[PDB]
């Protein structure tokens, strides 16, 4: 249907948002800490710790499938990079204080989307 198709542009062009979005994010990691999946393989005990990993590789595989329906999921995701880093990590890690740092300069940057997101609709 012809709604069909216009419900996929509107999906395409939230694609488009959530990229560049997302770009914005990690450029406020550039140690690449939260680049990849936590290694499985180096942090074997990790899945008894954080049941839902997540990173900006994986957040990546989703955008480009069009895997986020709204701004919120997008969101979901972004915090759990940060939340996890939080818990599995002490207050005194680089890691931690990394993730103190994403968040707080994503805050900005989220904000803005936001916006965008409701004014183009």
């Amino acid at each position: 249907s012809m709604e069909q198709v216009a419900m996929e542009l509107r999906l395409t062009e939230l694609t488009r948002l959530l990229r560049s979005v997302l770009d914005q994010l990690q450029d406020k990691d550039p140690a690449r800490i939260f680049a990849q999946p936590v290694s499985l393989k180096e942090v074997p005990d990790y899945l008894d710790h954080i049941k839902h990993p997540m990173d900006f590789a994986t957040m990546r595989k989703r955008l480009e499938a069009q895997g986020y329906k709204n701004l919120h999921e997008f969101e979901e995701d972004f915090d759990l990079i940060i939340d996890n880093c939080m818990k599995y990590n002490a207050r005194d890690t680089v890691f931690y204080r990394a993730a103190v740092r994403l968040r707080d300069q994503g805050g900005v940057v989220l904000r803005q989307a936001r916006r965008e997101v409701d004014s183009i609709g």
